[PDB]
């Protein structure tokens, strides 16, 4: 709804499209990034899928 949720949400959606470079299908964590309602959490969640 606001400026930071916004580019939030592009972080959200930016994020994982390298994991679906690299092969991750997993929604579960996913979904993290989505509880993620921090910009910070959404790199730090995906940080582990990434580096898998």
């Amino acid at each position: 709804g606001t400026i930071d949720e916004w580019l939030l949400k592009e972080a959200k959606e930016k994020a994982i499209e390298e994991l679906k470079k690299a092969g991750i299908t997993s929604d579960y964590y996913f979904d993290l990034i989505n509880k993620a309602k921090t910009v910070e959490g959404v790199n730090a969640l995906k940080d582990e899928i990434l580096k898998a």
